[PDB]
């Protein structure tokens, strides 16, 4: 049998997590394998070439419950493929969930996608990197992560986006001179309509045809990881695109979608089957693609579902607490990052302690404030400046990634640059200040492709990133101030620990020139963080400082290096055994316009 | 050659072999191409061989028999299938330039598109065939301006080129045709060898049905062309091949990417081990309605 | 039969240069040819699986020219064979010389090879690359090879080096992704001992087994062909190995030693000279530079310890190097000959009819020598030895020069280039970005050892692969780009290819306080300025002429941030200013950075 007791009796219990070693098309050398979750199926068959698409030439054997199995021989790697599942009297053709990579028929994905018969040999080359990656321990490491939508990055031609192998050594280039650890990539998996950018998803377990074939996203994994870089994938385990011919109404009835009547596109997570195809599709990324992280969005969308009365969708929550805990069972070092848009508590937090357990939580909150924030023009800065200073008080309840994402540079919400107030030098400016307290921030740090240069447009799709704009200075000096930051962020294990620990208030309460100064320190190290809000120059700023002696300028927004007037404390800056905010000693410092000061002790 | 003692001009025929040993001697990267409309042999074929000294020939004979036959109506290709097989007969005989140009759309000779037979789609799809068939036959390659959208009037001079057409699904189509056509080109060293052993016949019997199997190879290369000279789509049509295996179709004239109906081969398509046309293998293919099929064993 | 009346002409001759043709083992479905040259042999036998090993199966006829032919029924391809010649009294085991593959039955790491039969069939799709290759056109091309050791390049696992299959994908993605335009690869020819690095040879014909077939290779060149990658060769005519069954005294007595006792004493090699005066040593040796060049679609080849082949002067050492390099470029006009020779032997790179030895190229050691010995001292010292540094340019036009860093020079105790430049870590990144800068700015081809792009601590141990864990500090990531800049630099501006008089100006040399450099590289219009500071010490308002005026871009910066430096540079524009200097109308007032070289181009 294609299908051993033991198999059916995991199917059953959802806890046939390698679904994909059993589940989908699978070549062999004669012929191919078929497997179908079909249970309120009467009969289902595999159409192709290699039958002239006769539908009783090779009809599906049930072969446990609500699974069909057979084999075809002539069925080979690269043929297309369809079920023909019957529902009494109609019958229907629909695309493999499990397929392992899909192709349009058409030419065009919007108007058809089919099923290939796939195999995934790959030969590996990222052994060192896989030993090395922390993954629970990145927590005390630097985390950045370069947010990408792949299509949309560079385009070799107009209107043509990079293959998978093609963007290999441009992003691996692109990556390593601005110093960032991961890659987080925009849902890959196979999807019919581009604009969706991969949300909408047909094909869970292929990935997009766009691209390339399957081996190529891989070769591409692969490039990174001996480059040193981590690739997290987003995926969508809230909702599943809506497609006539895939996944909804699969054998004519609901199956991945709620038996009781984005709605009736939204999971069952009480069928032990739907927790099987998607835990698995979890581990399948993690086991074939060898990806670092995970990321799920909307994950409020889940959680909730608006005698019992209750909103609270607990399917769903028992699913996100057993994802969880299965990814980390069989990959102790992945990562599983979660965008959750209400305060639920713990979800950064282990099952154990009743939290949804990922290891990062989106830092949403921080985002909002920090962003409507610095829209504020800085002479109504002084009236907001609570919207600042709050962020901590919420900065410790989760381990958080500060976030700044396409979201945000969308549907007339505005580049990060358009965000910003003033003219180009103040637009600069206030950028590389949000940057600058963005990595001073707790919290690790993730930045969508175009605001590393301070791109005028919104994020388009259809577009590639105006790349032009690396001639104007401006443009050039805000990515060597992101690169300069995650070279200070790499080395600086002050920045390494985003808890209490690592965080010290120095001041707080300069609302009228809306400056605040802050301390990052791990064991022995600190580092210190003055920020100018406003464009005016301060003269003889004083700052009170734990530590007396010579304290050394690290990193000065307003250098010329990254477009400033060049304002500054030249070096070196002598402290003075004097008190000032509590402090035993105190710097008398310079501060530029819009500017973020990092200053060290001398060692 | 000739000012019509004989006829031949021989003042113009030194003139026209020191013309080519002189410029060949001080550029020996240049190249020199000549249109010549009677049937003087060796045009292309050395000095010292007794030819005129150009590298390469317009192929006249190729476009006006090639011509002709398309500006036929489809149910009448039938009844010239020899005008259009014949062809690579003379195919060899000159280092060849297959030309479409200026002079094959002025004095109301008619635009190429003009030229076509049949309602709109089958212009462009009959348009794009030629394309194809102009690529696949040996030989290089010249197309003239406007010729690539499909443009509708004769060349004008005095005026610019209907640029406006491009965006009309039809004409955007065949410019996008033209570009996949030169981009294998380019890249598939099958179709950089116009000698006879870079071409090999498949079958030119369906006379009939109107259908033309050629193969062109360079070494372990081989690129199959199949072509559909009527509206009638085929199915079931099986083309030999030299080896078996697994085939796919590299480019396909009736794709919707080029504003075609979009029948063609997605899958695999595997070689089935029965002889066909005297080849060991054989591929059962579903034909386009005037459509090429460009096909490329998998490796 | 086997041997037609001509090829024994030519053999007698010394003319057979397609001499593989009929030597060696050929196999035929029903059986395998043998030829072996043996001239001075009483009796020779082919010994094999084939025969059960027995001596007196299948003794081979003896033929004209000393040449020996037989065919065995059932000898097929995979089998191991062996040739049993007795001179007299004695007989021993010989290896076939023409072996067209050697293995070692044992799969030891210490084992004898036995030649095994085999067939060179392959299907080559390189067509795009040996149509437009361009051999001695390249003089006025930009030529930047990268030199490998493939056992030592990367390690597919511990101790366990890629295939010639699985590097290829490897080294082809890593060679463009640093720029360099052909790769030569030290001796792959057959070789006992892995640590003698290929140069010393038993199976010239046969690739070596380390690396798998010769199918293999063959696909390794075909596809850094179609990659745009260029393949030389390390060629090695000068000495064979010592092995008993080996090439030593192989009918009994001396024939590819000289015959003389007295002129065998050599103090690089002895005993094991190839003598030169014999055509069949002629034969064997052409042909096999041929037969690379053929069989193995070999862009080019490097003579090494051409000094040892010159003097004992060997006239017929000479006039075998003269008809060597006259015979290769008359069957190959697109082939590359390069000679390394530690005399200042004229005209090596001078054609045959102006009494010059016939290579296309030859290595400047002297340039090799003064630039490492003037780095190699501190800052303070350079002073002075100025005359060190800028009397190279007296020697830069001798001969077409590849300017060469090289695995000899760094293995020993002479010590990695990292290891050899002076000072901190950062100013040891800075003097290497400068000797980089340097060399590409420098008249001459480019040559770089695997290794140095990053800046290997460690000597180069060809029992490892190179540190890539290096790769993560920032000084060696930097040098990587910094040398990836250079060679996209070398690419396009055409100033640099043309490494004739013409194409060098000096602008300043007498700078020998501060340790300063200008000088210039033209072609036609388009110009090239080269300032470089071999002190820490910065200079600011440094004045440098320049033929034209106008404004002035830096095109590179050693000291940019990007390549791990302090940053510090001419911003942007650079305009000329009126005034005479350096006995040049104009001049750009310019800030030297460290230990930093500047590229200039007018705008």
């Amino acid at each position: 049998s294609w299908l051993t007791e033991e198999d059916i009796r995991r199917w059953e219990s959802g806890t046939f997590y390698d679904s994909y070693r059993k589940l989908g098309a699978h070549p062999d050398e004669e012929g191919t394998w078929f497997c179908v979750w079909a249970p309120h199926a009467d009969a289902v068959s595999v159409l192709g070439a290699f039958n002239n698409w006769d539908p009783e030439a090779h009809q599906l054997e049930r072969y446990g419950a609500g699974l069909w199995a057979g084999y075809v021989p002539g069925a080979l790697p690269g043929h297309a493929y369809k079920y023909r599942i019957r529902h009494g009297f109609y019958q229907a053709d629909k695309t493999d969930p499990y397929a392992f990579a899909m192709e349009p028929p058409t030419g065009s994905p919007i108007e058809g996608l089919a099923s290939i018969i796939t195999r995934l040999d790959y030969t590996w080359h990222d052994d060192a990197w896989m030993q090395r990656r922390k993954g629970p321990a990145s927590l005390y490491e630097p985390v950045s992560i370069y947010e990408v939508h792949l299509g949309s990055w560079r385009h070799k031609q107009p209107g043509v986006s990079f293959s998978y192998r093609e963007i290999a050594e441009p992003l691996a280039d692109y990556v390593q001179d601005l110093g960032f650890t991961h890659v987080e990539l925009l849902p890959i998996m196979e999807h019919p309509y581009y604009g969706s950018w991969g949300y909408q998803v047909v094909g869970y377990y292929a990935p997009t045809f766009r691209y390339g074939t399957p081996q190529d996203l891989m070769y591409l994994i692969d490039y990174l990881h001996q480059r040193g870089i981590g690739v997290i994938l987003d995926w969508v385990p809230s909702h599943f695109a809506a497609d006539p011919q895939g996944l909804v109404y699969f054998d004519g009835t609901t199956l991945f979608e709620y038996d009781d009547p984005w709605g009736t596109y939204v999971f069952d997570y009480n069928k032990p089957g739907v927790r099987n195809f998607l835990i698995s599709n979890a581990l399948f990324w993690l086991d074939y693609y060898h990806v670092d992280g995970l990321r799920v969005d909307a994950v409020a969308s889940m959680l909730y579902r608006d005698i019992f009365g209750g909103r609270e969708n607990l399917e769903a929550i028992d699913f996100i607490k057993k994802f969880n805990e299965t990814v980390y069972l069989h990959f102790p070092e992945a990562i599983t990052i979660a965008e959750e848009s209400t305060a639920w508590p713990g979800v950064s937090a282990p099952t154990y302690n009743n939290g949804l357990g990922f290891l990062y939580k989106w830092n949403m909150g921080w985002m909002h404030d920090t962003l409507d924030y610095m829209r504020r023009d800085p002479v109504h800065r002084k009236y907001h400046h609570d919207t600042l200073t709050f962020s901590l008080w919420y900065a410790f309840s989760e381990h958080y990634i500060l976030p700044l994402s396409h979201d945000e540079v969308v549907h007339g919400k505005g580049s990060l640059w358009t965000k910003m107030p003033g003219d180009d030098w103040q637009k600069a400016a206030n950028l590389r200040l949000l940057y600058g307290h963005m990595w001073g921030h707790p919290g690790k740090k993730l930045l969508f492709m175009g605001g590393e240069f301070g791109q005028h447009h919104e994020w388009n799709h259809d577009t590639q990133l105006e790349w032009h704009l690396l001639d104007q200075p401006y443009h050039r000096g805000i990515q060597a101030w992101v690169r300069d930051l995650n070279h200070l962020y790499r080395t600086h294990p002050a920045l390494w620990h985003d808890g209490p620990e690592g965080f010290e208030w120095i001041d707080f309460n300069d609302r009228d020139q809306s400056v605040i100064c802050y301390l990052r320190k791990h064991t022995d190290r600190l580092l210190l963080f003055v920020l100018n809000f406003t464009p005016v120059p301060r003269e003889h700023y004083r700052v009170g400082v734990p530590i007396g002696g010579p304290w050394r300028e690290v990193l000065n927004s307003d250098a010329v290096a990254y477009g400033g007037s060049g304002m500054g404390n030249f070096g070196r800056v002598e402290a003075v055994p004097e008190s000032w905010h509590g402090r035993p000693f105190h710097l008398e410092l310079t501060l530029p316009p819009l500017a973020i000061l990092i200053l060290e002790p001398e060692s």
